[PDB]
């Protein structure tokens, strides 16, 4: 067997999933989401808010392996006037990709609420939902026409919804709130060192997806194919789930500028290329955005975290094989 067999073995395997399951699943999410745009306009009249929207691999078919996840962006409606972001390269944190919102000026904001210390603090956005989450079990039967039944998830996901539709099948929805200020759209998703868990996170997930797509539209190119393998391959093991999506996806985008022909029979060449570029931003310690190159998506890796992972995945240019078992 070439590696490019083993490769198209797993993917088929291990990586796909089931075109069925997949639709299905999406469908979960489309319906729940309709419903929840509703009900949530009725049971949260004060709150200045946006469309609720779906986002995430699944729907964007990139997820792996199974699909029991999604996100429901929260989108929060700011005064533009009122708030002002803060890029972490300007803070004293310094921290690309994540920034400070500010409150400015004068004027009342229905979100005045979770602003602290002048400073409209993810966390406590984020707390006014694990309420609404949690307040879920006093809702009517939402979407029991499509024989849903929609129950918060088990602790401490407390901004998580459990989906379950027909049978002992579940999808896993978390809210997602975000604020948008001039054309930079920020989310409350925590950064994984506590330190910062109080500055918002920069959204970077929708261009570099479309970024993806556009280029694998453009030449019927192996890209999503090959970053689906290595996103199933890192949830194969704990050490390797440490590796992300978008930092994946960043490989992938950072190879295509240096590899212009993606051909399928040219995807366990690919593959390998990944492996070693993998290897290279570990050794650095640094894996720049390529959609924007000051943020490092290396920077809430601790550098143990980073030298173990170099180390997990130090013989895979010579057995890579092994990673598909
Ligand atoms: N619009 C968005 N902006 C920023 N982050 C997002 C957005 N949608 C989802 N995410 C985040 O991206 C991560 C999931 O990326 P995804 O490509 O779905 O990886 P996986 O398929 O491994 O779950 C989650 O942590 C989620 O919070």
């Amino acid at each position: 067997m070439s590696l490019q067999e083993k490769l198209l073995t797993y993917y088929r395997n291990r990586a796909a999933i089931p075109a069925g399951e997949q639709a299905r699943a999406k469908q979960a999410a489309v319906d729940i989401c309709a419903e929840l745009r509703s009900f949530l306009r009725a049971k949260l009249p004060d709150m200045p808010l946006r469309d609720m929207y779906l986002s995430g691999s699944l729907y964007d078919d990139l997820q792996v392996v199974t699909a029991d996840h999604i996100q429901l962006i929260v989108p929060l409606v700011l005064e533009q006037n009122l708030w002002s972001c803060i890029p972490g390269e300007d803070t004293i944190m310094n921290v690309p990709g994540f920034f400070l919102v500010r409150r400015e000026n004068r004027g009342s904001s229905y979100w005045d609420r979770c602003v602290v210390g002048g400073y409209l603090s993810p966390k406590t956005v984020a707390d006014t939902f694990e309420k609404v989450v949690a307040g879920s079990i006093n809702w009517p039967a939402i979407g029991s026409l499509l024989d849903y039944v929609i129950r918060p998830a088990p602790p401490p996901e407390a901004l998580t919804l459990e989906v379950q539709y027909e049978r002992d099948k579940h999808l896993f929805i978390d809210f997602l709130p975000s604020v948008t200020l001039g054309d930079t759209v920020l989310v409350a998703k925590p950064h994984r060192l506590a330190q910062y868990d109080n500055l918002w996170r920069l959204s970077l997930r929708p261009a570099e997806t479309a970024r993806l797509r556009a280029l694998d539209q453009a030449d019927s190119g192996c890209r999503s194919l090959c970053l689906k393998i290595l996103k199933a391959i890192c949830k194969s093991t704990p050490a390797l789930g440490h590796l992300t999506a978008s930092q994946l996806t960043n490989v992938i985008l950072h190879l295509a500028q240096e590899e212009a022909d993606w051909s399928p029979d040219m995807l366990a060449d690919r593959f390998l290329q990944a492996l070693r570029g993998l290897i290279s931003y570990l050794e650095a310690g640094v894996l720049p955005s390529a959609l924007n190159p000051k943020v490092n998506l290396f920077a809430e890796l601790t550098p143990e975290e980073i030298d173990e992972l170099g180390y997990t995945l130090y013989c895979s240019l010579s057995e890579p094989e092994v990673l598909l078992q």
